[PDB]
């Protein structure tokens, strides 16, 4: 029958049916929003990202038939579990709400998609994956975000992965791609290298993308964490702290596609999108497509 | 339990449960969006109004306890039937789907709320009230919008009530308040007076508000049509063609309040809001509140 | 035949035919733009005002038939003489070009309309009225703009009327209405008072508009200078240096209408509009209408 | 010597010299910024308010010679103590630092000026006045902000005065002006009325301003708290949660001027300004002027 | 002697004299605007493109002397035929208005430049070339736009070339370059391949541009259709539905240049520009330049 | 002691202490702003660049430890000398004040950093380097800016280097990189080559960046002039007159890094940034970083 235009209808991710995190449902893919941005240290706005991403996803409703007539995500079911009910302030309670909602959504779908929210949400999100043996994380990011303490707190967006690792012994490895900038936390760098994490600077992606893909995990359980600031600001300006010369959409997608075809993807988060910082709206439109395209890749290699 | 903050959760009007127009449900108040703006003659954007109003309504979730301790809308149930599935172009087809959806929603609730969309939507919207005896329309508008033909079309936003009157013999009277501007369609004015419609220029409201309220219907079946451009552009700048020296929120609400308490309100539409034209977002916030406050007035004097 | 919508066609003031300042033409009203804003002391943008005003005037193309069915500006011819060709910097050269173009335009129309541009343009514009006996200026403005020197220059926008008076012995009186703000140049205020100029603070307008209209000139040759910041910033926010609690559109219009009904209007300038500072676009829309409505009043009482 | 233009120089409040809160200085007036906005429940941005207000204050540098030729704030010294060094998250720590910095600034000046920041900062700010006998607070606000708990926290901006009262037995009375809206916390309203607070709805100001001025404290130790949302959104749209029909700049200023003429002003805060929500920039220009004008009134009646 | 700066003068394309489509004039190049955008399915704004392009063209007024000292477009005359007078709605009438105006302009110049407008305008525009033998079209676009039916209409901006081909058997071939995205209409793709149209995905331009150029027509009558969304969103963000990883300005220009060097160019349209979606203004500045540079290429290879 | 987050504290360049140009101080690096933009010929805004650059520099406070573990800018002291006090208009007086302030700053630091301001400030800035033997200028720019007269003035931003060369016989050579665009001043190109100046078009950079670095000066006294428009508009859209296909941040930096490693850097200016033209704020963030990264290269290799 007739379908809504992007500007029509209630905005749910992939225009999927709306459900409750603890409701009686099941789907191949389930979206969950985390409108939390009080942990970032510069420009707020990421709390509006979940809503912006849902709206932008109406431009990319599955399934998809490419120029080659091949159709992806054909038959794959989606669901939108709404957003985590967050309190004001109270970061600890917020973290607990996030982990609980994440647990519920995880048990009702195959591949859960978390929409941030600043990067600090990745920590409580990952806590819902403690039972995943030898959990690996493929992180697209301009920064390492493995810092211990910053501005007198352990919960800033610069510390999510540091917090996750000390709370999840099953999180055995992180591969970070896209790092750049004038400042790096030496303590954080040393801590990541001490745990054997893989650090891939944007310089290496530019110099030899093939070699970078050859460094990605294989036959592993992988959780994808995409910080939109990993992408070049020209491409995705909507983010609090942009760094020049980043990933093109194509490069970021190639890394995600490669990792999705050789691993068991257990989930993915999309964080640091700041809609208010991009009045052209391309940031959310492109990141919404990124998620959908990644899912296409994920389900094109399910065993 | 805990409640979402305005930036959290899926945006449904008044944060009410989502439903289908011809679905199996019933409620006191039901919202229906009509993201149609190709009929206006200047600045587009109203197609995004339904979505903006839903989001802004999260700042005004019922019920409401005033400073006097009194609570309003207690026990009143709300529902959101989404938006009419409109085609691209094809105005005649759009009109038919609008009316059908309006009919379906009106038969499932007591007071239906229609979110435009340019003012031309009022026509196919009123066609769903053909069975209301001696139907009266109280319209807040900077313009009369009773034009026959404009720019070689009969379906522009300048002709909704002219179209509605020729298609509905039961629509017996219209009271338009807030009229102003340098240009008036003489043929439209003549046709309106010929039918005995009441025309109340903004000057009348300014000179004597009490006299204006005395001209409102009493004990009649009333359909409310609120064109946001009836309000002063300083108050509501988010609209295609603003006209200086309009209604303050308070004046417009006083009119709606008086009419609501003295009549049987059969419905209401809120049109011409253009979110894209007000980056401060106050336009949607105030108009979302206007709809809720009007509803407070309506259900506060139910017989 | 069919007429363009506001967004269609080449933007000329009031959609009037385009002409050259010294060309072979004659019209009742002729517009001339002065896209000069390098003399203001705060936020630039007024250089774009002439263009924005033309675009906005397409929403106010004459003639106008009001609610009473009466028509104004019927048969009144319009022309757009384009813009003065300004150099970069070189204020004195710019001034000479503005005066020359204004003189040429004045000699080919009854009422010239000058679109600024920061307020400093009023000086060279006025030099073109050296032959007007006992020239009076009715100035709507939040600021006096009668300063001798400011920031080491004689040509800032804070000095146009001071420069005008010293260059035109025939400019015998100025009536300034709308003044407000924490700071005033004591020398400028005292000099204006000592010259017999009339200073009407906004507080007087609020306290007794009737008393203010009674202070306006009668039977004089009047030049209207409208600085948009004379209007309340809530109404017209698009201006460099806004001051709270100003004229509503209605008050400013009543003042101009009163003066137009009892005097011989020789010209009008509209200055300090900064379109870039009002993304809602209501500033240029309302100010273009003010010019058109003022002309309606002018030609309704011309002798 | 030449003076800077508004867009020139380093932006310190009123172009005052920069000092450390606990440094070796003394001045009549001292500004202290609190760029904290993680406690608000809707739209962020107030963290940028202290900076925006400083920049805007460059348009209002003291002293001021008015239209009447009289000068105010002549010889009155100013100091800018910078901003409280805030951590990320960690509300309690932020609170303690805010109180400590405020105490130190207070002991070094006659009248401290605090620039927020969301309204939650008023709580830690007021703790620095625990020694003031019979401390009265005059609050301009659209909301009461006397809530005990909201969204699972005691520190939201909706609870500053509630926290202040239960922590300051010397805070004997609060006069709140401008209240309006559909939703009010019944528990908060009751608790406030019970403690003997004076609640003055905006409707009261509209109906009789003279009466409202008579309800203000007299001969008391007064702390001013100005929430920019107390002003009408058409005038000051840059704020998280606007409410229609608020104070005009003039009405708000009349209230402050009245209170400043009959009491001993011990301090003032300006909170909830969101520059990012007003691209016209009028919100910060007008609120910076409000602070300066209030200081003019305070020093005109120094006992 | 002196010339206007970009912000000065009436904005006509290339600052060319204004003429009527059916007036008595002749010029090498003539521009015609089609401010129509009610056919697109997402974000409106293209109706303002013709005006934005005209304004932006003031930064690219011919002739042009390059770094090598060689001048292009020397002696090439220009004219601006204004905009097609469009009705409100009534797509079929608009289509006829467009075709007739386009033919009139075509009979008075050598190369016509059409300024859109959503991509649907290409259909009625092409009907004006029904008298051209073996008409070839070189289409820069992110989408094929060869769809038959979409959202219950035949006239959406997704069907222009489909409508053109079935109405113009003389349009023997189309070469589309820049195709990309997750969704492709299998029906449209088939109909295109069937007619033998050449489809060149953006991946092919990236893989080997020289190969793509070798696929362009030679010695044919060619019409250029440039959809701005064919360019990368980072470069041209001002467009309704952006797609990542597109043409750089240089790539698009290389394609246009190659085709203009060995073909008879009969016209060109520039569509889907949405100035309202790019507040930096680079979208219109770059596309106006693209048109002018394309003309430089065309007149550098005339037989 | 704790450190301010980017949105906290008074915005001075690199959070450096404030000083007066002719005060008693010394520092390795000193910043001086020149908020002058009345000489540009298109879109103003550059007057706001010094303040935006200072605000943005708070995200790049020295020293910097890279991913490789090396730390740069260690032991490098900074000072912010504020802004040159500019008059209104009076370009000659402005020039004199700029030169004088630059002289004072240069005599108190090792590497002065000048924040513009339109490009015309480079002329009076360079006059402060008259005692530098065989002075060389490495200019990143989309335009040559070696024009004699433009729009009836010798002081436009298109003439800074022409004016500098005729005033400074010691300015023996200029290397300009990034030139592009359809129009070039033939008289300026000829005069530049006549003097042996090296012109390096963007095409050369794209074709062989290694070769361009090879063409940079070696062992000379070099003054860096960075016009942000030398960069691609997709990367840095905030500038008056953008030209497509410009330098990536990386390319521009590589050029500066190379020159800084093989020459004595006497100073650097950063001009034409227009914060108001880039609402995403990435323009000032990337350019402030550029200045800081250039400084780290300078001190990491100085003789």
């Amino acid at each position: 029958g007739p379908a809504h235009l992007p500007y029509g209808g209630i905005p749910t991710f992939a225009r999927a049916p709306l459900v409750q995190p603890d409701g009686d449902w099941q789907a191949d893919v389930a979206a969950l929003g985390v409108p939390f941005d009080i942990a970032l240290g510069f420009r707020p706005g990421a709390r509006f990202a979940p809503r912006a991403l849902r709206e932008a996803s109406l431009r990319s409703v599955p399934p998809f038939t490419g120029l080659d007539g091949k159709t992806r995500l054909q038959g794959v079911t989606f669901a939108d579990a709404g957003d985590v009910i967050l309190p004001s302030l109270e970061p600890q309670l917020a973290h607990d709400r996030i982990t609980e909602a994440a647990r519920q959504v995880r048990g009702r779908c195959r591949v859960p998609v978390f929409l941030g929210g600043d990067h600090s949400v990745s920590y409580p999100l990952l806590r819902a994956f403690a039972d995943v043996p030898d959990l690996h994380v493929v992180q697209l990011d301009a920064h390492l975000d493995f810092t211990d303490t910053r501005n007198d707190t352990k919960w800033s967006n610069s510390s999510p992965f540091r917090r996750a690792c000390e709370a999840l012994p099953n999180l055995v490895h992180i591969t970070t791609v896209g790092l750049r900038g004038l400042r790096f936390d030496p303590e954080a760098v040393a801590a990541a290298r001490a745990r054997g994490h893989t650090i891939i600077p944007m310089d290496d992606v530019t110099a030899d993308l093939a070699g970078v893909l050859a460094q990605l995990p294989r036959g592993q359980n992988v959780y994808f964490s995409v910080d939109v600031d990993g992408f070049d600001p020209a491409v995705i300006p909507g983010t609090s702290s942009p760094e020049p010369d980043g990933l093109t959409y194509a490069q970021g997608m190639k890394i995600l596609a490669a990792a999705a075809a050789n691993n068991t993807v257990v989930g993915l988060d999309l964080v640091e999108l700041a809609p208010n910082l991009d009045p052209t709206g391309r940031s959310e439109l492109l990141m919404a497509r990124l998620v959908m395209e990644t899912l296409c890749e994920v389900f094109d290699h399910v065993l």
